[PDB]
DNA sequence: GCGAAATTCCATGACACTACCTTCCCAGGAAACAGGTTTCACCAGCCAGGCCTTGAATGCAATTGTCTTACTAGGAATATTTGGACTTCCCCACCTACCATTCAGGTAACTTGATACAAACACAGCCC
């Protein structure tokens, strides 16, 4: 049975498309804004990435003051550093 | 030909009707409250003696309950006559929804002010 756990199959990884981006510790990232409301910015002001933790986990420094540990489904690049 | 500069490219994401709802956090403070200690004074519990009020027994008087009759008025049916509630249609003024502006009130604070309560000695009213 142990044997029988480690021949299953594995998923397939995408292939990453051409307009990927990845996080750099120093880049200016801007998180989301949580819960949107009416006719507000949909992002907050920009952060500094302290560390990288995964090309997908990444730890910012918010407006607050808060390491709020994100996703990169979340961020997006500062326009024009 | 390299580099700098001017330009075209293309992959992508967000717009689609939106707020509540739940549970935990935070928080400051405060709300008293639930908890508890402390002490003094008072109100409640105790018991009995005297008297007054209630209960009962009663006799009787008129009050009340029943019976009977002549009758008055109530009700119903009528025609009609009359008095109106609501449906109808339309327009205007009034209430509202809104923002900006400002004023007033509530909280809050520091002070002030004034009255009520607590105490003491005496007075008056009513009762035994």
């Amino acid at each position: 049975l142990q044997e029988i756990r480690t021949s299953l199959y594995h998923p397939s990884t995408p292939p990453a498309s051409s307009r990927s981006w990845s996080p750099v510790v120093g880049q200016l990232v801007q998180e989301r804004v949580a819960r949107p409301a009416s006719l507000r910015p949909r992002w907050h002001k920009p952060s500094t990435v302290l560390k990288v933790l995964n090309p997908r986990t990444v730890v910012i420094l918010d407006h607050l003051g808060n390491n709020r540990t994100v996703s990169i489904d979340n961020l997006k690049p500062t326009s024009h550093q």
